[PDB]
């Protein structure tokens, strides 16, 4: 009917911002109707002409808003009562047009007090902001399905709605009910909002549930101990990441009992096969384990009863190379138990669907198992958060929570008032002050009622970087004493990727790779994995990279003559041990033509620096993730068809020994010890167990169960089905139990020296030297040596008790290398004892020859050598 755009900008409670020109600036007005009453204006309630404000915007706008830092300011005159406006349809007219209100929101309603339920002796409260709305209510239940038992009517002051009630309020569900204008409909319209604050829910997130997260009822035995027993962690240089899907982990898993499997509860099967397996690498020395999306999202239903499933004895008769499973698991892909669960609704309460019950108090006692299980058997819990976007917005639909209250708010428009979706649909926009509250708040309160160890920020970039930096500190300041926790060990990381809207600093700095440089907040290094396995997710998936045969081993796909491939194989060399220094901006490495550059100064395609951090702890170096092909699958596509499937398991074992004795914190895939395929899926958010098995039994590894899903894959279907199809591609039990005991000795070999975690940049420009640089290097071979306290008057600290020094050769190549480095020579130099007792019998060939310095290592083989000290 009327429906306006939104071009203007109601930015603080004096001025509005409107990109007209000069002539039409001398007639511009304001309109408003409570009833949302207005035709093209007619049937206002009110109008007052707004007089241009030739200073333009002021500093604080142009700071916050940077992207309309040109529009003509307009000034409101002080007879305006702007809270009452806000809650109106508006427009301005010259041309009209509606207004975006999250300025003058901020500038005006901003809130520090309380949020959400609070209880007292003899109270509870609830509390909402919500300055639009004309009104709130909140309706009560006794249960999760049964109707209401009464309304009750909350009142606003400077913004927020509340009511206090008796304490028998606890453990009733409730909904707000919030008539509010929604531009998108141009209606003021009714809405039933579960609550932003929640801390739990019913199936689905229908209603709320009113309860007390501090109740003795909700907390598992020994849950106010759990700080003291937590896993030390002397510094965050001595992390290493599991990454890991919490129904991935159990779906398959026979020793975790049938209705167990899939959720929370199997984490507390202390004796199933996939508890000893993590046991298994924790007692190796990994410290964290990264577990996806676990709150409130859209996408698998909470009610058990309504889950499908595919025949997978059926669907196991079927070719490895046909299009039939895929078809039958993309049939009822929507209906199944499966998402990774990108697709935030409430960020505060576990995910009812790994719960037992998703009615009542399960979802909350079972998510605190869980964490007390993992951090029983050494590791520490970190949580993937998804602040950057919403699964939904507007005014209607179960799955759409913060737009219903405040329209147009917790979202990022563009400058047509048009939600903006770079970030996989309905961006939030964290430059907003109540938004940036809400993913503080959301931290803490996974920090201290579930005891959380660290946090994976989802697409980063997104976010601004002030709101990143005001989380750390809030974070890091938590103690034991007061909170339960130890927030000085709480470690932050994310995906820094700068694109779409955020590019630029246009709506602020935002959290990028290069922003987030000197912040000490981790950053995944895509540089070393492109290196390492060849081109880019998005590139031609035949290029070869470092660690896939680039040069060395050509595949057949044109890449160029032979000077070039080996040059541009000597390149990737360079961004590895960029990466492998620490990915730091400083660092000074002889690149491949001979001439000394510093990190920054080696550069992406696009110019950018290689090497972009300030410390190490900001590098997360990895080669896989549960994004794109797996580490297994990416190895199967680029090298030659011809290599036999152990010779692939050593090329997986060689990227994620690259990880594992990098400088910077490693980064491992669940499955890249084992083999794990997704037979060749690009993204398996929605491919259901099918494609993302996890066998911990280590007799399958998922290669060769169909082609999978068309929807992001079938463009490369005619290079998988013959790989597919091919025995020789598909790995037995043994070759999967080989690679599980060579990256256990791997991690067991970055425990065993402080050295592989130098602590800062200095201690890196210091002591890591690579040895086998410039135009005449031997291609496919990486030497690198990390110095220690040695001699009299030394001028370092000793950092190792055992070892003197350390040096390390990655040889990809096919054949034995001989590395003679003079600087090495007259040393005491061994194989380190952990590979002299390898069950691999050919690291054990590696060898050191003093008189030359001379290190011997067999092909496709990673060996480390140590001088000890006694
Ligand atoms: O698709 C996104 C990609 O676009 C470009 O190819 C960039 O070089 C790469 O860094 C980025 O990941
Ligand atoms: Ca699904
Ligand atoms: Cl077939």
């Amino acid at each position: 009917a009327f429906m306006p755009d939104a071009r203007a900008y109601w930015v603080t409670s004096d001025l509005i911002a409107w990109n007209v020109g000069e002539l039409e600036a001398q007639s511009v007005c304001l309109y408003a109707s409570r009833a949302a009453a207005m035709s093209l204006i007619q049937g206002y309630d009110s109008k007052v002409e707004l007089q241009p404000e030739s200073a333009g915007l002021p500093e604080t706008v142009t700071q916050k808003f940077p992207f309309i830092s040109s529009y003509r300011a307009f000034r409101v005159p002080s007879s305006v009562d702007v809270a009452s406006l806000v809650k109106c349809q508006l427009v301005v007219a010259s041309d009209v047009t509606g207004l975006q209100l999250p300025g003058v929101l901020d500038d005006m309603f901003a809130y520090t007090g309380p949020l959400g339920a609070v209880f007292s002796e003899d109270s509870v409260s609830l509390h909402l902001w919500a300055p639009t709305a004309q009104g709130v209510s909140v309706c009560f239940f006794d249960g999760p399905a049964g109707p209401a038992l009464e309304t009750v009517q909350l009142k606003e002051s400077n913004g927020v709605w509340s009511v206090t009630g008796p304490r028998e309020w606890e453990n009733r569900y409730y909904l707000y009910e919030v008539d509010v204008y929604h531009p998108t409909k141009a209606q003021v319209l009714k809405c039933l909002a579960g609550d932003p604050y929640a801390r739990s829910l019913s199936a689905n997130g229908a209603r709320t549930w009113l309860v007390d997260i501090n109740n003795e009822t909700l907390k598992p035995a020994s849950w106010d101990e759990l700080a003291d027993e937590k896993p030390k962690l002397d510094s965050f240089s001595d992390i290493t990441i599991y990454e890991l899907h919490i129904r991935d982990f159990s779906a398959h898993d026979g020793t975790v009992d049938s209705d167990s499997r899939g959720g929370f509860r199997a984490f507390a099967y202390q004796a199933s096969a996939g508890m000893e397996h993590l046991r298994k690498l924790s007692d190796a020395g990994l410290t964290h384990v990264h577990l996806l999306p676990s709150f409130h999202f859209a996408g698998v239903d909470d009610i058990k009863s309504n889950w499908k499933f595919v025949d997978e004895c059926e669907l196991a008769t079927f070719p490895p190379g046909s299009d039939m499973q895929q078809a039958a698991v993309v049939a009822i892909q929507e209906e199944d138990p499966y998402n990774w669960g990108y697709n935030p609704v409430l960020w505060g309460v576990p995910k009812g669907s790994y719960a037992s019950d998703p009615d009542g108090p399960s979802r909350i006692i079972e998510y605190r198992q869980m964490v007390q299980a993992l951090n029983r058997i050494g590791l520490r819990v970190v949580m993937d958060v998804v602040y950057n976007h919403l699964d939904s917005s507007g005014p209607c639909g179960i799955s759409s929570v913060l737009d219903k209250i405040v329209p147009g708010y917790y979202v990022r428009r563009d400058t047509n008032g048009q939600i903006e979706n770079s970030a996989a649909m309905n961006n939030t926009a964290s430059e907003h002050f109540m938004v940036d509250r809400l993913i503080v708040d959301d931290l803490l309160n996974w920090a201290v009622n579930y005891k959380v160890d660290g946090f994976r920020f989802d697409l980063m970039g997104h976010i601004m970087k002030r709101t990143m930096m005001r989380a750390k500190s809030a974070l890091q300041s938590l103690t034991t004493d007061a909170h339960g926790v130890d927030g000085s060990k709480i470690y932050l990381y994310g995906e820094g990727w700068d694109f779409a809207e955020v590019a630029r600093n246009q709506r602020g700095i935002n959290g990028s790779q290069l922003n987030m440089s000197g912040t000490g907040i981790g950053s995944f290094n895509d540089r070393i994995r492109d290196a390492i396995n060849g081109g880019n997710p998005f590139g031609n998936p035949l290029q070869q990279g470092f660690n896939t045969g680039l040069f060395l081993e050509p595949n057949g796909f044109y890449q160029g003559n032979e000077a070039d491939t080996r040059r541009s194989l000597a390149t990737y060399a360079d961004q590895i041990q960029i990466g492998l220094a620490g990915n730091l901006r400083d660092y000074v490495l002889i690149s491949h033509t001979g001439e000394a550059k510093k990190g920054s100064e080696i550069h992406t395609f696009d110019g950018l620096p290689v090497g972009y951090t300030a410390s190490p702890i900001e590098t997360i170096n990895y080669v896989s993730a549960h994004d794109n092909e797996t580490l297994f699958d990416v190895i199967s596509v680029k090298t030659p068809m011809i290599l036999s499937v152990d010779e692939r398991c050593r090329i997986n074992h060689l990227a994620s020994s690259m990880m594992a004795l990098s400088q910077g914190i490693p980064f491992f895939h669940a499955g890249d010890e084992i083999l794990r395929s997704k037979s060749i899926d690009r993204d398996s958010y929605n491919s259901g167990d099918w494609f993302n098995k996890l066998d911990f039994t280590y007799e399958t590894n998922n290669w060769g169960v169909g082609l999978p899903p068309s929807e992001k894959n079938e463009d490369n279907w005619p290079l998988m089905k013959p790989r597919l199809e091919n025995p020789s591609f598909k790995p037995a039990k043994g070759h999967i139990l080989a690679a599980l005991d060579s990256f256990v000795d791997i991690l067991k070999i970055r425990y065993s020296s402080p050295l592989f975690r130098l602590s800062t940049a200095n201690d890196i420009k210091q002591r890591v030297r690579f040895h086998n640089t410039g135009p005449s290097l031997v291609p496919g071979v990486i030497v690198m040596g990390i110095e220690d306290a040695r001699g009299e008057s030394p001028e370092m600290a000793q950092l190792d008790t055992n070892f003197s020094y350390v040096v390390t050769v990655f040889n990809v190549c096919p054949h034995e290398v001989s590395m003679d480095i003079p600087a090495l020579a007259s040393m005491g130099f061994e194989l380190h004892p952990v590979q002299v007792n390898s069950s691999d019998t050919l690291v054990r060939k590696s060898a050191y020859e003093a008189a030359t310095g001379r290190f011997t290592v067999p092909g496709r083989t990673v060996s480390v050598f140590v001088e000890p000290r006694c």
